[PDB]
């Protein structure tokens, strides 16, 4: 296993090293407005080295944004799909790569057997050419790398069961900002090649004129160079045909036959395209190959790329023609005149890769090899899109709700194989197909239009009540005897029970235990941990009376908590924010203790007074002018006090301090220890009055934040043993920090109403000497270090948060961690600051054609973890990478995959069992199972299994930590006849192992198994 800490790699170009070094000066370059007049030496290109040029027609078709995904497929997609079939089938040259397997799906599936077969014979003879195939071209900052293995996968094996084919290259032409962790998950599916484009103007130029746009990209601490995958930048503005044949869009754009009037485009150049003709074709011709040797200055081999294509190009036959016949009369007169040097021809996206490498082999040139992402993009000036970082939070939220639904739904499903009237294969599927088809580039960033965001919410929607379904029959099955079991396919014998999601406050969705002496004495409700190892968590129910008591199916008392359900008001009528208690609901809180990938079932039982093993919260309004806050049967009074600071502590966690306004100010870690300032703050942002607008896409602060006013902010005071909380009513945020022992919880129910042209951070102040450096996540699968840098504007400095972040000196480490992508940053030494949600009038000219108005409630957790971490071994100050420790990493886990919780829906639970997965091993705890999926169907005579496998790599501290067993997946489902090591997508098989045991993987490896059953 190679050492992911201490041996910093050795690579041609490290991003943040190259950061610190560039000027990114914006200077007007000529027609090449971000580069320079690019000048070649006629020389180059001879009778005996020639120009070999690929033109690869393309069509980016996003699935959603401006229109939704089936609005878009009917009015283009499918005219663009039929008259692809057409017109290659029709002329045997000409070529067309497609990317987005959602939309070919939708229309493969509705083509009649005959279209299907002229199909398949495009596609087995090169002319059509899937490049990636992903169900969609994901966004790369907000993802979880969960999902974008989870979108690659459902597109893939999309394409190897119709198709026959497994793409090796990918295409990537308009995330904003690539993330490595692509090139990662791509190098283990298979893949071979790839390429990006929308990256920073100043980087385009830097690496330009060095010829480092392509490279060997691997990852920040691969010493040895195994992750490396080859990949392509482009070097343009955009990938639109007028920054696609070379340097000068004016020419350039005379050669998109498509804007000669008649389609309604046109040059805005102002010179139009003219049909190619033996008259014209030799000057066309002197234009458009100076244009390529111009851009075949910028990169190390003979064989050259030109993407020919925009946004739902490709639809009218007419466009085929126009298109086609002239690139035909220009390859014709080009290739046939002998002084250009040059061959020039349709090709698809794997024949450019194929001749570059053999280019390569040849000798011909020798790559510089790149580690580092690409964040924060800005496509010209001070625009940095830092923006959709944040946009759209509630769906954003949503993405990681659904990412753990779906991992339960087909774990829990997994362990059985099922009769096809469950359709369970058919719940999960369309699961799958909605949260993969969200990771979509505006999806998940939250820069589609409206009734767009609606459209990929309602989708999500029903995948989540799919995944309950399957989640609830699964666990009836997992735990009822088997001679009794008798399930009825579309019954819903268990309720999943959320706490927060959508979130109090946010939906009144949660549905209350109702017992009584007369109605029904008791109820069952059991947990499912979907990690591999044992776990013990708090977990709640609401109730219909404080008198419950919980036992587990032996009958065993558990300790229990009960407090009141507490719900915010705006009051309309005393202009405060207050809360208001229950007088019919009760929350009760126990520890539930749960196998690895197992459950765990207890039971709630009522009873006339209070029960020996249940203690009840005590509860403190703090406000000026109090009024009574009466809780039905809850046994203690609510008391009131005016504002003042208060501390708290839960079992022998930290003691936390908040101010006056129920603000976190600091934390003691041990009795002695000091109170390390920690203080909590939010601020906001606003939009410039003149210049450039912020919108969905683009974060244009009119400068530094302003501190907001809070008056004398209501503060709720909750102490139990087990659970204690200070919430307060802020202005457009009810924040509540939670403890239950250990690091705290942190929630934000943010509502920032009509609050116009506004963004709220949530900022923490502390005396952490870290200067100007932080660290943030990308994609929920490592964490990469950032350095502030005053030469650039406040935008640019923020990052994507997708799971966490952390700053840190020599002795102390503060990690905030998330259970939803934000945009964040360290804006000074000691600072940690994250965007709760953004609403801005303005459209920022990037065609969303409107700015960010539909915002809604959302509930935003976190977890905040104030560490010493001067014993810690860790990464030199050279390195790029940083990484969690053992208590940050989990407090990540306790919000990204909570215990499920399932309440049983009728009165009695027949043949119930009290646990599942007693015997599962129980992983060491920087392993995961992120998948666990049966890939047959039950009439499979060989039933399959696969699994994905991450580890992580954790900071040694002196912990000792041991105990835990070998997991292996092989033998996790009895009957193993086989067991695989396979790409992670599960499409091939890479390694026979022995003795049907599948190895654990190294720190920071990921890999795929399937094990057989006989
Ligand atoms: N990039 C194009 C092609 C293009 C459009 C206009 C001018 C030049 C080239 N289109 C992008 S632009 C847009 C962000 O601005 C993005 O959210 C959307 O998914 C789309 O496909
Ligand atoms: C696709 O599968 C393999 C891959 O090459 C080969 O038999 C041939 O190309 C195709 N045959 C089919 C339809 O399986
Ligand atoms: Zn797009």
């Amino acid at each position: 296993c190679q050492d992911v800490v201490q041996d910093v790699p050795n690579v041609d170009v490290q991003m943040l090293e190259l950061y610190d070094r560039m000027s990114f000066k914006d200077i007007d370059g000529g027609v090449w407005k971000q580069g320079w007049n690019i000048k070649y030496d006629p020389l180059k290109y001879n009778a005996h080295h020639k120009l070999k040029v690929f033109v690869v027609p393309h069509s980016h078709n996003d699935p959603g944004w401006i229109q939704t995904f089936e609005e878009y497929y009917q009015h283009d997609t499918k005219h663009i799909l039929s008259n692809a079939l057409r017109h290659l089938h029709d002329n045997p040259e000409m070529k067309f790569i497609w990317a987005e397997i959602s939309y070919f799906a939708r229309f493969y599936h509705d083509l009649g057997e005959n279209k299907k077969l002229q199909m398949k014979s495009i596609v087995k003879n090169g002319q059509l050419e899937f490049v990636t195939g992903g169900w969609v071209m994901p966004d790369e900052a907000n993802s979880h790398w969960r999902n974008v293995l989870l979108q690659l996968t459902e597109g893939q094996t999309w394409l190897k069961q119709f198709m026959n084919v497994t793409p090796t290259a990918s295409w990537a032409i308009d995330p904003f900002g690539h993330s490595p962790t692509m090139p990662y998950i791509l190098q283990k599916s298979g893949f071979k090649n790839m390429l990006i484009q929308r990256t920073h103007y100043s980087v385009k130029k830097e690496l330009a004129q060095q010829r480092q746009l392509e490279f060997l990209w691997r990852q920040i601490w691969d010493n040895k160079g195994d992750t490396a995958l080859f990949t392509h930048m482009m070097p343009f503005y955009s990938y639109d045909i007028p920054h696609t044949c070379g340097p000068d869009p004016k020419v350039c754009c005379q050669f998109d036959f498509k804007r000669m009037g008649s389609f309604g485009l046109s040059c805005p150049w102002k010179v139009p395209p003219r049909t190619i003709s033996d008259q014209n074709v030799a000057a066309r011709s002197d234009l458009l190959v100076d244009q390529w040797k111009k851009k075949a200055e910028l990169y190390r081999t003979n064989v050259l790329l030109i993407p020919l294509g925009d946004d739902f190009r490709f639809k009218q036959n007419t466009e085929w023609d126009v298109q086609r016949v002239n690139y035909e009369r220009l390859f014709e007169h080009i290739n046939s005149q002998a002084h250009f040097n040059v061959q020039a021809q349709f090709g698809t996206l794997q024949e450019y890769f194929d001749a570059v490498h053999q280019a390569e082999r040849a000798g011909q040139a020798e790559f510089p090899t790149l580690s580092g992402d690409f964040f924060t993009y800005a496509d010209r000036s001070d625009n940095y899109w830092s923006g959709y970082y944040t946009s759209r939070p509630y769906h954003k939220r949503m993405d990681r709700v659904l990412m753990h639904y779906v991992r339960a739904a087909e774990m829990l499903s997994a362990w059985h194989s099922w009769d096809g009237m469950a359709r369970i294969e058919e719940r999960l599927e369309q699961a799958r197909r909605e949260l993969s088809l969200f990771q979509h580039h505006d999806g998940i960033t939250g820069t589609a239009k409206t009734h767009v965001v609606v459209d990929y919410e309602q989708r999500m929607q029903e995948a989540l009540k799919a995944c309950q379904m399957v989640m609830q029959q699964s666990v009836y099955r997992l735990l009822t005897k088997p001679s009794i079991y008798s399930p009825d396919f579309s019954f819903s014998y268990f309720t999943l029970d959320d706490s927060r999601w959508p979130g109090s406050g946010v939906e009144d969705s949660r549905t209350t235990i109702i017992l009584g002496e007369d109605i029904l004495p008791s109820k069952h409700v059991v947990m499912h941990n979907t990690l591999p190892h044992w776990r013990e968590q708090l977990v709640d129910f609401y109730v219909s009376s404080p008198f419950v008591s919980v036992t587990d199916l032996a009958n065993n008392p558990v300790e229990a908590q009960v407090s009141p359900v507490w719900s915010w008001h705006h009051d309309t009528l005393t202009k405060t924010i207050h809360p208001q208690g229950s007088t019919t609901k009760y929350r009760i809180i126990f520890k539930a203790r749960v196998p690895p990938m197992g459950l765990a079932t207890y039971v709630l039982t009522i009873s006339d007074s209070k029960p020996e093993h249940t203690s009840y919260a005590s509860n403190l309004l703090l406000r000026k002018n109090p009024t009574s806050l009466p809780l039905g049967q809850y046994p203690e009074d609510v008391k009131f006090g005016d504002p003042r600071e208060i501390s708290l502590r839960v079992g022998n966690g930290p003691t936390l301090a908040f101010s006056e306004q129920g603000l976190l100010k600091s934390i003691q870690l041990t009795q002695d220890s000091p109170h390390v300032p920690v203080h909590f703050k939010f601020l906001k942002y606003g939009v410039r009055s003149h210049g450039d607008r912020s919108g969905a896409y683009l974060f244009l602060p009119n400068g530094p934040a302003s501190p907001v006013e809070l008056g004398q902010p209501v503060v709720l005071v909750t102490k139990g043993k087990l659970e204690s909380s200070v919430s307060v009513g802020l202005p457009s945020v009810v924040h509540q920090t939670i403890m239950r022992g250990g690091a705290p919880e942190i929630r934000n129910l943010v509502d920032i109403g009509s609050l116009d042209n506004t963004e709220i951070v949530m900022r923490l102040e502390t005396h952490i000497d870290s200067g100007d450096i932080f660290y943030t996540d990308l994609n929920g699968l490592q964490f990469i270090k950032r350095r502030r840098l005053d030469k650039l504007p406040l935008q640019a400095n923020y990052y994507p948060i997708p799971s966490g972040m952390f700053i840190e000196d020599a002795n102390t480490r503060l990690t905030l961690l998330t259970g939803q992508p934000l945009g964040g940053s360290s804006l000074a030494s000691g600072e940690l600051e994250i965007m709760q949600d953004r609403r801005l009038a303005s459209d920022d000219e990037r065609g969303l054609g409107q700015g960010v108005l539909d915002n809604k409630p959302v509930l935003h957790i976190y977890r905040l973890v104030l560490e010493k971490v001067n014993n810690c071994v860790r990464p030199s100050k050279l390195h790029p990478a940083g990484y969690l420790t053992s208590a940050a990493h989990k407090a990540s886990q306790s919000l990204l995959d909570p215990l499920d919780k399932f309440i049983f829906a009728e009165n009695e639970w027949i043949g119930a069992q009290g646990q599942f997965g007693g015997d599962h091993p129980s992983a060491r705890e920087d392993l995961d199972v992120s998948v666990m999926r049966r890939l047959t169907k039950s009439s499979a005579k060989t039933q399959r299994v696969g699994y994905v496998l991450h580890r992580t790599n954790l900071m040694q501290c002196g912990t000792p930590e041991e105990h835990t067993q070998k997991l292996d997946v092989c033998h996790l489902l009895p009957n193993v006849a086989r067991c695989e090591r396979t790409t992670l997508t599960f499409l091939q098989n890479l390694e026979h192992l022995d003795g049907m045991v599948a190895p654990e993987v190294c720190p920071m490896e990921t890999a795929a198994y399937v094990s057989s059953h006989s």
